[PDB]
Formats: structure tokens, C-alpha cells, sequence
């Protein structure tokens, strides 16, 4: 007999891709899975990417919830309300889970049902330790009035000042309700058997240890997460490339810039020589509401652009892309997912953070030697950045002989920690075995 | 839960692997699949690749229907004989099948069973929409006096004129099942929710708007059909491996053999006259591969000694899909089934068009139109007439030496890439006849 699992992400592809690996990874190491599902879905990547795991893995099994009745803040909402449809499901499972990973979200909502059942609880968290570490000190940083103006810098204990310019300023805002998300939940930490974090030590050795010392002592850097895996099967035009020679760009799984802006950048891409391939998703927030079709870039570009780069717009296969020889560098929002997966496939970076935790994010990758960052772009749409000043950073992403040498090492190292004598190998296995 | 679905190819690899394609897209999009085959299978291959589909999609699930004792013609009559053995089946089945697809030819036959168990019904219909444009007027065209063998061309409303010669007499001849077969299940084509067609509407825009024009307006642009999962051998790789990008000619003359013997000689001549690296999928064929007793008393040792240093000549059956999509492949000299045009288009290969029989002529217009192939129109049907080395060597050479065609190949691939697209209309429209197929 083997242990059953149990894996609940909330909302958006960003936490449901570490899920569906986490799931994956919890099934290769010996492990009877169940991935749980809170529909109807807001995008249809999510639903479509749920389908295309379920086929994948056969064995492990789909529990799926109908939810009785800006959009992923609502759905998280709606999974809140419609929490207590889990217990007849748990109570169902053919053998009981001895554990269940639930997104941070939901934690203080699920609290009750984790202490009904007995049911030892933990949480994969899929931000970076350095922003994770901030979440955590955030309720005893609101205590205290001096981060509502005159903060230059907010100080986490263990770790070096984050400057208030990286934290979106919801976050400082008592009143606003994602403070009231990120200080519930941090508090229904303390009921968690342990604390998956998707990043590993010698990545963010100060942080890690940061949250140790801070309240989080059950942290575990379990990172990076494996890649989902796929029938192998657009190669071609990826395949009749140099390598190292094609910049693979992706602001998120959701759009993030104006039209003008974008525009700004492609013709930072013609002028920096480099060779593309782009996905884009010009629809914002939802897929569905998204039927723009490259008037987002205008006709020129793509026929001046046509033979050196590929447009995909839409979903990708991104992880794979990365994969490839061809890519030589990466345009990232920095997304914990997207970074750890730069990083994972020692792909170097310029990092172009708009929204949330991904300013943090970048930080992290200018450190470690990941990638090159200008903080004076700022979040989305505060300022427009020019042709000219985004073409000297791609050129200089191509040119960095030392940023190239430093890539290679975050991916050895990040190598060595999914290694069996790794430790966030011998972590997760830790954990099985506790069973 | 899912819906669970059902997909019945009647005979012919070109019918049987789109359906098998069909099958293993709904599976990954979320279906509950089931595959229904017809037994004794006219061909090993059609046994073979049925058998190891299931191997390879252990989730997809096989119905096997046993059938009571010009080939794949006469199969698909004694299909129809045995389509009762359906209905126990149908019963059988659990979970119900929320809709079926089953193909063009037996439509009306299974027409009754549909009624009686209130299923929803497709087609994936395996040929062009030009071609199926003409299909679908062809009731409506025998009805008009003047036989058409004496007129130069037929319009099909709102269509380029379809020139006679690329229609097959077989088609235009009222005592011909063939058209027995074309004009019952057109009609049928009514009581369908859909028809599914292997085409997108880049590669043939007046076709599609044509058919929606002409009564066919449920049809849906599903085009292409993705590439099924492998046995990934590592026999046949070493000679592709060793030779440089874009180098190498493909030929293949269909899942049957097409030519005689004199001609494939005449087109193996002109191989070497071009200087073409090659890799030819050779098939004695007829129609079955069971039958195929000879082997290269087609080509001569001598021709096999001279291009040993650069060329490899397979017999029977090979993976297509997984050549064409290797580096070193650079054209493709092509029968111009339909099947085969699409992954040409799909995986942007230059294609040198020589369709031998059936709709493969119009499917050549087609390729002509895009931009994707060299055709002459002037060789005709097979056996008509003996066209030459020179003649063939000519065309070898362009295809080669033509740098045009190669932008616009990788044009059509981007356009391909395009409809795989996650907004693209043959992802949306696929997804939502999923999502419409609930219950
Ligand atoms: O076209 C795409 C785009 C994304 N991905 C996958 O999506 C993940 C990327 O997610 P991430 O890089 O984390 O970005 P988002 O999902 O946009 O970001 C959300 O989740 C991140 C991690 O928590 C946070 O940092 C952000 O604030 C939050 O908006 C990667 O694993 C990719 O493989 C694709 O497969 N194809
Ligand atoms: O060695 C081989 C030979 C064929 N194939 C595959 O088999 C299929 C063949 O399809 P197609 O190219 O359309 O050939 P046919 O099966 O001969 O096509 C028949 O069916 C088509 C669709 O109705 C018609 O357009 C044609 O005229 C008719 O001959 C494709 O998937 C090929 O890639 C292989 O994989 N390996």
C-alpha cells in the first residue's frame, strides 16, 4: 500500500502548474495521488490544462467541485464560500489521504475541515522565500504606521530591506481586502505539518533562512518543481535555428502591457538583431474575453519580422520551449514560475516585472546573476520605456560573456538539488516517508 | 466525468488514421474514447496500426465489430451489410456515448440506428474542401442534362471552376456505385449536429464559404489533425541522421501502390538525373499489402547500386508523419491525398505534385493555389499516358532549386501553426463542440 494525496490549487495557471507538478512529483516518488478541482474554470487554460494532466496521468485521480454562485481574487472567493462541498469528498476517498497540499488562499477557510478530520494539512507556495518572507512579516509590519508614506525601504527581520517600490500597494493598504487574504492565512500557517516553497537554498540562501528565524520554521525548499511531462510532438521553426541564438519571450499567462508599450519593445527587438520567439496574450486577464489577433503589433512588424521570429499567440508549451537549444535568453515578468524555470534550464534573463510580487521576483534574479533588471521601469504603466533604452539591455543579454558563465551555475546548482542526495530531494522524500 | 464519444473509420489507412487522430485529440481535450473497427481489416497495416494504436493509448478504448463473409470499395459494402451488429453494441456501451463520428461513406446506413438511440452524430470527412464541394453538388450536378464527360468545366456555386479532367470519370458516370455512394450520404448530411473536415480556412477560403453557402453550413474547419503518439524505432533514423538539413527528397506514392512498373522506372531515372539525396516509400500496392509478393522486380538492381551512396529505397510501410518532420527532409514528391497534402503543409515541405487517382487531382489544385507544390496538370491521370525522365527530371530540379516556393511553404506552415493556436478556430471549434457535447 502507498499514501494518498491529495492537491488543491485555488486559482490561475500560475498556481495550478505547480500543483499539477507537485501532484506528478508526489506520484513518481511513491505516492497515490487525487488532484482537486474548483469549477467552472475562470480561463479555459486552466480547464484545458486540468484535461490535458488527467489524460497524461491516468492514474492519478480528478475530484472536481462545482462552485455554487479582479476575476481570480473572485474565484478565490467563490472556493471560499463553497469550501464545506469538500468534506463530503474527502470523507468519500477509497483510502483516506494521510495528507492534502491546499493553496495559501484557502488555508484559513479549510481550517476547520483539516481540524474535523484529523487530516495533516501542508501548502506549496509559489512565490519567491524573499516575497514570501515579506507576506509573513506583513501583519507585525502593519502594526506599525511607518510603511503608509514616508517608507523608503520596509525592513523584514533576517533579510536585507525591501524598498517600497517593489510592493504593490495593495499590500500596504489595511483597508484593502488582499491584506486581509495574505494576514489570515499567514496566521493558519501554524496548523501546517510543513510549508512547500517552489525555490531552494543556495537560490535564496538569506530568505529561507529568513522565515526559519521569522515563524516559518516548517519551511521547506522543495524547489524547483519537476516539468509536467508530454507526448513528444513549433519545433520545426525552433529546430532550424542556431543555437543559443532565439530569445524566447513571455510576459505571463496573462497580457500585461498597452499596445503602445508592446509596440515599444518590438522595435527594441528589431534593433537588438536578436532572433524571437514571443507568445503573447494581448487579451489581459482572460483568455476567453481575449479575441485580439496581432493588432496588437501592427502588420508591419510580423512582415518585417517574418523570417527570424515566431508570434504564438496564446497559450505555449513554455517549459518546453525553454528546453530547447535554440533559446538563448528569456523576456520574463518574473513569475516564481517562470523564474525557477529559467533558472532550472540555465536560460539568462532580462526581467520586465509589471504587477505583484514579480518587482521581488526580479530582485532575486539580479542577485543570484540570473538576469539583468532596471528598477527604474516600474510597475506596468507608470512610465513608457523607449525603443532605444529596452534595445540596449537586449543587446547587452546577448553580449554578457559573465551572465552566461553565472547561468550555467544556477542550473548546476539547481540541478543538484532534485538529485537524490539533494535537499530538496531528500526533503520531499523526508515527507513521504512521514506518511 | 466525461463525455464519452465514439469514432468509426470504414476502410483505407487514408480513412483510418484521421479517425485515429480525431480519436487521440478528443482524449487529451477531456472525452471518454472509444474506437469501433470492422473486422476481418482489408489490410495488415490497417490491423497493424489499429493494434498498436491501442498499445500506445492504453485510456482509448477498442470495439471491435466481426463482419459476416475495388477491396476497400467492396468493404465499405459489406460494412453496410453488417451495421446492425452496431446496435447490440450501442447497448452494450457504457457509459452512453454522448455523440459518435462515423464516416462520409456509411452515413446513410447507420443512419436509422442514430434515430433510434437519439445520439448526436459527426462526420470527419478525410478529403479537401474543394473536393467535398463537388461531393456535395454532385446531386444537384447529375440532375443538370448535359453530360458532364462533354463540358470543359463544372461550377460548383461559389467556387473556382472545377476543370473536368481533375474530376474522376467514375464520379461523373450515373451507373457507378461511386456515385451511388456520393449522393446517398450527402444527403444524410443533414440529420449530422456537424461535419468535421480536415482543413483550415487559410488553406482554402472560398472552399469552406462555399460549402456553408451550398448547404453544408454545420460544417467545421478542424484542420490539421494532430500527429498520433510513436513507437519511436531507431532503425530507420541512421540514414536521415547522417545527411544535412533540407537535403533529402521524400517520395511516397500513397498507403497503395499508384504507378506502373515502366513509370516508376521513368520517375526513378530522373531521380538520379536530378542529384536529389532521397528516401522513397516503395509499395507494389494494388490494394493490399498482403498481396505484394514482388519486391524491387520494380526498380532493377543496377539502379539500386548506383544510388547506394545516396539514397535508400524502403518498401512498404513507413512512419511519414515522423520523416517529414526530421531535419534533413527537403520536398516531397507526393501522391496528393489529402492526408499526406496537410502534414506536408503542416510541417512546411515542398511538395511536387503527382496525384494518380480519385480526388487527388483537385487535391493537387489545392496545393497549386497555396503555394505549397509544383504540379503539372499536363500528366493526367495514372497510366494515361508515360511522361519521361527529362520530363520528371525537370521538375525535380525546380522543386530543388526554387526559392520562392520556399518562402511560400513556410508561409503555409505559419498558417498552419496559426489554427493550432490556442484562439485559433480549429482549436475553439473543436473545444466547443466538446464542451456543446454534455449531454
Ligand atoms: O504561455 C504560457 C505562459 C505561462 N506558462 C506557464 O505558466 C507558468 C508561469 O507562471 P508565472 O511565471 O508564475 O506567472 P503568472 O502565472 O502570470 O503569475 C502569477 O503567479 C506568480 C507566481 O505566484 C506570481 O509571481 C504572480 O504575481 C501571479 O500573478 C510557467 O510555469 C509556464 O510554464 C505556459 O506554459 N505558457
Ligand atoms: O508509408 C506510409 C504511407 C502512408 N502513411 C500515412 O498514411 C496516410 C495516407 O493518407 P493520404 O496521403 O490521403 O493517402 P491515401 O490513404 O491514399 O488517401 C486516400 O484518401 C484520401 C482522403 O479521402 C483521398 O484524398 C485520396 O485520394 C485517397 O487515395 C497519411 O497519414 C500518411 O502520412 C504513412 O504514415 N506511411
Amino acid at each position: 500500500q502507498r499514501p494518498h494525496v491529495a492537491v488543491f490549487p485555488c486559482a490561475g495557471m500560475g498556481h495550478l502548474l505547480p500543483y499539477l507538478r507537485l501532484a506528478a512529483m508526489l506520484h513518481s516518488r511513491g505516492c497515490a495521488v487525487s488532484v482537486i478541482s474548483a469549477h467552472p474554470t475562470i480561463s479555459d487554460a486552466e480547464s484545458r490544462s486540468l484535461s490535458s494532466f488527467f489524460s497524461l496521468y491516468p492514474q492519478i485521480r480528478s475530484l472536481e467541485i462545482q462552485l455554487l454562485p479582479d476575476p481570480f481574487f473572485i474565484q478565490r472567493e467563490s472556493i471560499g464560500n463553497s469550501i464545506h462541498l469538500l468534506r463530503p469528498l474527502l470523507a468519500s476517498l477509497s483510502p483516506p489521504l494521510s495528507a492534502i497540499f491546499v493553496d495559501f488562499p484557502v488555508l484559513t477557510e479549510f481550517s476547520p475541515i483539516a481540524a474535523d478530520f484529523s487530516l495533516p494539512t501542508y501548502t506549496l507556495i509559489v512565490t519567491s522565500a524573499r516575497f514570501f518572507s515579506l507576506m509573513a512579516h506583513l501583519p507585525r509590519l502593519l502594526e506599525q504606521e511607518d510603511d503608509i508614506s514616508k517608507k523608503s525601504e520596509v525592513c523584514v527581520p533576517h533579510l536585507d530591506p525591501i524598498q517600497v517600490s517593489s510592493i504593490p500597494p495593495q499590500m500596504l493598504d489595511r483597508r484593502h481586502f488582499f491584506v486581509e487574504t495574505i494576514t489570515s492565512n499567514v496566521a493558519s500557517l501554524s496548523y501546517l505539518k510543513g510549508v512547500l516553497i517552489n525555490t531552494f537554498t543556495w537560490l535564496e540562501p538569506e530568505a529561507v533562512e529568513a522565515l526559519k528565524r521569522n515563524g516559518v520554521d516548517h519551511i521547506l525548499p522543495i524547489g524547483p518543481l519537476e516539468a509536467i511531462k508530454a507526448e513528444e510532438s513549433d519545433l520545426p521553426w525552433l529546430e532550424e535555428q542556431a543555437p543559443k541564438s532565439v530569445l524566447f519571450i513571455s510576459f505571463g499567462s496573462r497580457g500585461a502591457h498597452t499596445k503602445e508599450q508592446l509596440r515599444e519593445f518590438a522595435a527594441a527587438l528589431e534593433k537588438s538583431g536578436w532572433r524571437f520567439l514571443w507568445v503573447l496574450k494581448s487579451g489581459k486577464v482572460d483568455r476567453e474575453d481575449k479575441e485580439e489577433t496581432e493588432d496588437i503589433l501592427g502588420s508591419s512588424f510580423l512582415e518585417r519580422t517574418k523570417n527570424r521570429g515566431v508570434v504564438i499567440k496564446g497559450w505555449a508549451d513554455q517549459e518546453r520551449i525553454l528546453a530547447h537549444s535554440a533559446i538563448g535568453g528569456f523576456v520574463s515578468h518574473c513569475g516564481w514560475n517562470s523564474v525557477v524555470e529559467a533558472a532550472k534550464l540555465g536560460v539568462p534573463v532580462l526581467a520586465w516585472p509589471p504587477h505583484g510580487d514579480q518587482r521581488v521576483n526580479a530582485e532575486v534574479v539580479e542577485k543570484v546573476g540570473l538576469g539583468l533588471w532596471v528598477r527604474g521601469w516600474g510597475w506596468a504603466g507608470e512610465r513608457l520605456i523607449g525603443r532605444d533604452e529596452i534595445a540596449e539591455k537586449l543587446i547587452e543579454l546577448r553580449n554578457d560573456e559573465r551572465l552566461r558563465e553565472r547561468v550555467k551555475e544556477v542550473r548546476e546548482k539547481a540541478r543538484e538539488e532534485r538529485e537524490s542526495g539533494g535537499i530538496s530531494e531528500t526533503l520531499i522524500r523526508d515527507l513521504i516517508h512521514s506518511l
